[PDB]
RNA sequence: CGCUAAAGAGGAAGAGGACAGUUUUAGAGCUGUGUU
RNA sequence: AACACAGCGAGUUAAAAUAAGGCUUAGUCCGUACUCAACUUGAAAAGGUGGCACCGAUUCGGUGUU
DNA sequence: TGACTCACCATGT
DNA sequence: CCTCTTCCTCTTTAGCG
DNA sequence: TGGTGAGTCA
């Protein structure tokens, strides 16, 4: 028998469905191996399978490239360590050394805990002296007195530390008018600012009520200036909660304006200084270093270094600075030494790496796979594109009949004359010049209305820059033309723009030069100069170009020119296509290439893969058709590759599989008019009766009227056939071929759409991104968590192993890649005996590649002095305990081998008398459908019997107890409540997208849902130790046909 | 279905750089009393 | 000597880290992207393994055969 | 001392 | 949050296999 | 949405 699969490729699901005939899903007994004593499970061939969604780069490239700036910030502070070290050494030994100690707690720490000086007066002096480094800095700056070294040293790394924005170009020197560093000026004045603010405010805070006093500054966990300085608070909160505590407080208006103006007690480090320069840090930079220069020698020899490692930046085209081995590196260099600031130009070569950069990235050409795209505003293509439309260019004659292109003559002359002369062409001069050349008034023109698209915009641009008519005219200067295009194309940098073009200067006068150095254009073609000029045809030895200026014949656009048979056009680019062999191998490659974010091509790959499993189970008969719906257009093409590869001959590729894409509206409208309803709240199966409608609907499609098929198949609305609003049986007008039966196939739809089985599957993934709120996360959480409490157990990972978590504070959220059951022998009962023990032990992201070196070693480590077998079981592991409930496992947590994540792989099936009205109540606010509320108002009685059966579902399969109780209370107010509000709470509010009643018996993680106003708390109490107690481990496979059921107990 | 160009709209990949946030330490704790 | 109860004062900043880390790959580089049912040939590239029909549906069950 | 409960929280412009 | 670069995709026009 | 700290009971 034949059969037809159907697709519903997604984002975060992938539905498969086979229909065999008669719109009828075939039942298939698959052998179940194992350790089992069921050989054989019956499954129904509808399915679902389930994978979590792709995600896109762009966190890990934001993550990649602050990793790599936090490296160089470090290398930098490290030059500017070099650059102080001989001097430095004399004056104090460890002040790096104390420095890099400063996080360790004092008895850790090497040599003293005052990091700058080494003792407690000194320390006292410098902070009283300057209270902020801005101070410092300021005094450096504008002091013309001997500074101790470990004082300049902490400004000039403070400037190199944190420099300005570099976006303003040029050279940048406030209400101070003599110091020589303006934001030490000013953040000096907003520290005497918050300190008078802030005496003046404890003195009416601390007047009014010392209670007030005592909360706003000495508790920390407030929002107030305790809040501020000691806690987690930010400026806004406090000014929020400074304004709600001032305003019952009479005559605090002073404090009231300054916050009004968010100008009181402001912080010198805010998110404010953002829009500072580098060059206000550079001032003070270059005051300090020549004022200190005098009285310390080696300043004077490096002040240009020292400037150079703060103004230093990589430039963005020259990319990592590898040597190899970085898979993201361009950098092309031309000499082997090490890339210090000062050696970069010496180092890299800046126009090869640059060159790099934009060649790496740029298209090879499609028809000729083996040459670069021309510049996308060189003069070669835009004149390519300005005949290629001028030649179409149709006149209708006034007198003649006949509607004629343009003669060869008369496009070279309109060129000339006209597309030269202005930037913008339009139909009204080309009508002029035709009753100019000839007597034939009143012509119009066919192939372009108003402006040509096509222009010389480059032309007249080189035009006005270069000042010369005459360079462009000559055929021998467009050699250099183009090269000039391509420079401006290639190169962004100004300097290495000019340096380029100074090949070109003999022909052009300087002042030209550097405005042409100015202009630089972007993007590239999608053709190649060899297609259009380089590559000719024997018969007549002419290029393309020269046939679309000159076809004596007729007019012919580029295709043409190109697909014609006389032409050998058509024969050199299969010569080079086929040169151009890169089916890539495995599917894995092209699915990973084809347009679109990682999110689709997961659902493409899944999707190939159920397709090629679903062959093997059919018996290896290769499908009639398959239906790819993405209720992605790029299947269609991966599908038709794999399937209709074969060729009887070279000439011409055989289709036998007819891979198809239905348009979205048709289930919509089929589902409508035939109340097949979909509730995606209620059960996974959704997806798999969709696959199976629209694998009915393309074949019945087909079935009926073959006039549309080319239009749908790959390479009043049809929906009319399926609508009998028309004889009992429906077959093929115009000839007798088989049509949907319009009663008889739709029961067959309608009791497809009601099987409670459906291989439901969630894709078993090790997973390698931790997961908070929907967010990945890494290893473990990205923002350090305080110290431990005294006498707390915690599980901290250390900042650094040497850190130790406990003293130093640590990391927490340890996100757990999968877990292993692992039978075997375990001391226990402090006695060492030895025991059968079949437990999980979770492996972290952070220890799975020491789990992979030696699994054994892993495993003993953590106890299980003798280990006989570890079955790895990935995230969304499925077990099915012997009551009927399967607890898919999330994650086995690292710290604790009894406590762990378990979903609930139970999938409820609701019957359709239910699932109309579910459907009906998610849609009661929609004002469109008075059905709904009618409905709904019609059939209250339905609750009860749901509810019940929810709870019953809940009571069985699912393990909510105390939920069920707060429910079962709940409801008791069926009765008299709101209908909106019964209505949300059984399956949402609409459009949240958030189940109501039906979170308690979904799939996957509990949420928390609010019934009839009470507020229900998700179960998340499952525990890891009731999969280990007679359940079996269920190795689905990918479409879920084919399972192994290990059997933990004989295990 | 595949192309080229134009005006619109929306993404993807990559490079460069800034500001904050978090953690520990250094820079403010002192006095009277309860207390073992 | 330490823990606390009350009173009074300071509070703005600096250093270090910012995924743990890995390497003969030692770079001013890489470390959250894509891939991953089970058994079994596979160093690896890539492959192999699971009979059909009929009646029904609270998750698949029961039949007839080979 | 391990199942059965509840509460807090997490990097962004 | 800022600067830059290329590659894609969707509807519509002009030509087109 | 997943870690897991902390509490009380058989
Ligand atoms: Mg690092």
């Amino acid at each position: 028998k034949p059969y037809s699969i159907g697709l519903d490729i997604g984002t975060n699901s992938v539905g498969w469905a086979v229909i065999t005939d008669n719109y009828k899903v075939p039942s298939k007994k698959m052998k179940v191996l194992g350790n089992t004593s069921k050989k054989y499970i019956k499954k129904n061939l509808l399915g679902v399978l389930l994978f979590d969604s792709g995600i896109t780069a762009e966190g890990r490239r934001l993550k990649r490239t602050a990793r790599r700036r936090y490296t160089r910030r470090r290398n930098r502070i490290l030059y500017l360590q070099e650059i102080f070290s001989t001097e430095m050494a004399t004056l104090d030994d460890a002040f790096f050394q104390r420095l890099d100690d400063s996080f360790l707690v004092p008895d850790d720490k090497r040599d003293s805990k005052y990091p700058i000086f080494g003792n407690l007066v000194e320390e006292k002096v410098y902070h009283d002296e300057f209270p902020t480094i801005y101070h410092l800095r300021k005094y450096l700056a504008d002091s013309t007195k001997k500074a101790d070294l470990r004082l300049v040293y902490l400004a000039l790394a403070h400037m190199i530390k944190y420099r300005g924005h570099f976006l303003i170009e040029g050279e940048f020197n406030v209400t101070d008018n003599e110091t020589e560093a303006p934001l030490s000026s000013a953040m000096i004045k907003r520290y005497n600012e918050h300190k008078e603010d802030l005496a003046l405010l404890k003195e009416y805070i601390r007047n009014i009520s010392l209670k007030t006093y005592n909360e706003v500054f000495k508790d920390d966990t407030k929002n107030g200036y305790a809040g501020y300085i000691d806690g987690k608070t930010n400026q806004e909160d406090f000014y929020v909660y400074l304004k709600n505590l001032l305003a019952e407080f009479e005559g605090a208006d002073y404090f009231l304006e300054k916050i009004d103006r968010e100008d009181f007690l402001r912080k010198q480090r805010t998110f404010d200084n953002g829009s500072i320069p580098y060059q206000i840090h550079l001032q003070e930079m270059r005051a300090i270093l020549d004022k200190q220069a005098k009285f310390y020698p080696f300043l004077a020899k490096n002040k240009e270094r020292i400037e150079k490692i703060l103004t230093f930046r990589i430039p963005y085209y020259v990319g990592p600075l590898a040597r190899g081995n970085s898979d993201f590196a361009w950098s092309i260099r031309k000499r082997n030494e090490k890339i210090t600031p000062w050696n970069f130009e010496d180092v890299i070569d800046k126009e090869s790496s640059a060159e790099a950069f934009i060649n790496r990235m740029t298209s090879f050409d499609l028809y000729l796979p083996e040459e670069k795209v021309l510049p996308k505003h060189s003069l070669l293509y835009e004149t390519f594109n300005v005949y290629n439309e001028l030649t179409k260019v149709r006149f209708i004659a006034e007198s003649m009949r006949d509607y004629q292109f343009l003669d060869s003559k008369q496009k070279k002359d309109i060129v000339r004359l006209y597309f030269k002369d202005k930037r913008k062409v339009t139909d009204k001069d080309i009508i002029e010049y035709l009753h100019a050349i000839y007597g034939y008034d009143g012509i119009e023109l066919k192939g372009i209305e108003k402006q040509f698209n096509s222009s010389l915009s480059t032309y007249h641009d080189l035009l006005n820059i270069i000042n010369d008519k005459e360079f462009l005219d000559d055929s021998s200067n467009e050699a250099i033309i183009e090269e000039i295009i391509h420079t401006l194309t290639i190169f962004e940098d100004r300097e290495m723009i000019k340096q380029r073009l100074s090949k070109f200067e003999n022909i052009f006068d300087k002042s030209v030069l550097k405005k042409l150095s100015r202009r630089h254009y972007t993007g590239w073609g999608k053709l190649s100069a060899k297609l259009i000029n380089g590559i000719r045809d024997e018969k007549s030895g002419n290029t393309i170009l020269d046939y679309l200026i000159d076809d004596g014949i007729s007019n012919r656009n580029f295709m043409q020119l190109i697909h014609d048979d006389a032409l050998s056009f058509k024969k050199k680019i299969q010569k080079a296509q086929i040169i151009g062999d890169e089916d890539k191998g495995n599917i894995k490659e092209v699915v990973k290439s084809l347009p679109g974010s990682p999110a689709i091509k997961k659902g493409i790959l899944q999707s190939i893969k159920i397709v090629d499993e679903l062959v093997k189970v059919m018996g290896g008969r290769k499908p009639e058709s398959i239906v790819v719906e993405m209720a992605t257009k790029h299947v269609a093409r991966l599908l038709d590759e794999k399937f209709n590869n074969k060729k009887d001959e070279n000439n011409r590729a055989v289709r036998t599989v007819k891979i198809i894409t239905l348009k979205s509206t048709l289930v919509s409208q089929f589902r409508k008019d035939f109340e097949l309803y979909k509730v995606r709240e209620i059960n996974d199966f959704h997806h798999a009766h969709d696959a199976y409608l629209n694998a009915v609907i393309a074949s019945a499609l087909l079935k009926k009227y073959p006039k549309l098929e080319p239009e749908f198949v790959y390479g009043s609305n049809i929906m009319n056939i399926f609508k009998k609003s028309r004889p009992l049986i429906e077959v093929n007008e115009e000839t007798g071929e088989s049509v949907w039966n319009k009663e008889s196939d739709l029961a067959t739809v309608r009791r497809v759409l009601s099987y409670p089985q459906v291989n439901v599957v969630k894709k078993v993934e090790e997973q390698n991104h931790g997961l908070d709120r929907g967010k990945p996360k890494g290893l473990f959480n990205a923002n350090l968590s305080s110290k431990p409490k005294p006498n707390s157990n915690e599980n901290l990972v250390g900042a650094k192993e040497y850190l130790d978590p406990k003293k130093y504070g640590g990391y927490a959220g340890i996100s757990n890649s999968f877990a292993v059951l692992v039978k075997g022998t375990i001391e226990k009962g402090a006695k060492k005996k030895i025991t059968n023990v079949l437990e999980f032990q979770g492996i972290s992201i952070l220890d799975r590649i020491n789990y992979r070196k030696d699994k054994l070693n892993f495993l003993l480590e953590k106890g299980y002095k003798d280990i006989e077998l570890i079955i790895e079981l990935p995230k969304y592991s499925l077990f099915e305990l012997s009551d009927g409930s399967r607890r898919m496992l999330a994650s086995i947590l690292s710290t604790n081998n009894k406590r762990g994540e378990i979903h609930k792989g139970n999938q409820i099936f609701l019957s359709q008398k239910f699932v109309k009205l579910l459907y009906h109540a998610k849609r009661i606010s929609n004002t469109i459908n008075e059905n709904h509320r009618k409905y709904v108002e019609n059939h209250k009685k339905e609750f009860e019997e749901l509810f019940y059966y929810i709870l019953e579902f809940n009571e069985n399969y699912v393990g909510a107890k105390k939920n069920g109780k707060l429910l079962n209370s709940a409801f008791q107010s069926w009765q008299n409540h709101s209908i909106d509000e019964l209505c949300s709470s059984f399956i949402g509010p609409t459009g949240s997208e958030r189940k109501g009643l039906f979170e308690l018996t979904s799939r996957g993680s509990a949420a928390d849902f609010e019934f009839l106003g009470v507020k229900i708390p998700r179960y998340r109490d499952y525990t890891p130790s009731s999969l280990l107690k007679d359940a079996t481990l269920i190795h689905q496979s990918v479409t879920g046909l084919y399972e192994t059921r290990i059997d933990l107990a004989k295990l």
